């Protein structure tokens, strides 16, 4: 950060320094994730420079510890990046010269991207294949569920991690047993066989141009 210089520079407030994403912690089995850390100092007026003793520790379950990346901006804040090693919880804690600050430290659960979010994990199956839900072959029969919502897909919402991968979701139901005969046809024909016309009408329907004198009769007078 700073250059036209180096004997002096002022150690940033603990109480007034803090840090943030966009919003709130969320961490990943499939990525990293980022979070930044502005810098203030004695009167509330951001750091003048950088290069400050910050500091970034990522906690996990039993005894797992790992140091996290601060990097200088130039700018009077810091980017830092970090992982979630288990499908668990993970735990991030941020320090400035021997004392904390807000937002952090702060506990988040390590989940495979969106998969298994609101509400695509509420997401219609048969229990078919597996000891629930789907099977995990792709194609593990003809229709991806039987319904028990009412209405057309128009007011049914749908949430996924791909929209030919996952399926609808609702969270909606009366006391009962409803349904309607169908789902989403995963493989095969919908509706099967083919459709035609009606023919009324067969032979014969024409006649002689007359109807012939079988005899005369009438003998030599």
């Amino acid at each position: 950060h700073h250059h036209h210089h180096h004997a002096s520079k002022p150690a940033p407030s603990a109480e007034h320094s803090y840090a943030e994403g966009e919003g709130l912690v969320k961490v990943f089995d499939n990525a990293p994730a980022e979070f930044t850390i502005f810098a203030v100092d004695t009167k509330g007026v951001a750091r003048t420079d950088g290069g400050d003793p910050f500091e970034v520790a990522i906690n996990g379950p039993d005894g797992l510890v790992v140091d996290a990346k601060v990097t200088d901006n130039n700018d009077g804040t810091y980017g830092v990046v970090y992982d979630a090693p288990v499908e668990g919880n993970y735990n991030v804690n941020v320090t400035l010269r021997g004392n904390p600050i807000k937002n952090m430290p702060i506990d988040v659960k390590c989940i495979e991207g969106a998969n298994g979010e609101d509400s695509s994990f509420g997401s219609f199956t048969f229990t078919v294949a597996a000891k629930n839900k789907k099977g995990e072959v792709k194609t593990y029969g003809g229709d991806k569920f039987e319904v028990s919502i009412t209405g057309p897909a128009e007011e049914i919402t749908l949430d996924a991690i791909d929209n030919q991968d996952g399926t609808y979701t609702a969270a909606y139901s009366l006391v009962g047993n409803g349904r309607f005969s169908t789902g989403v046809k995963l493989n095969g024909k919908h509706i099967e066989g083919s459709p035609f016309k009606q023919v009324l009408g067969n032979e014969l329907f024409s006649t002689p141009v007359w109807i012939s004198q079988a005899q005369g009769i009438r003998a030599g007078p």
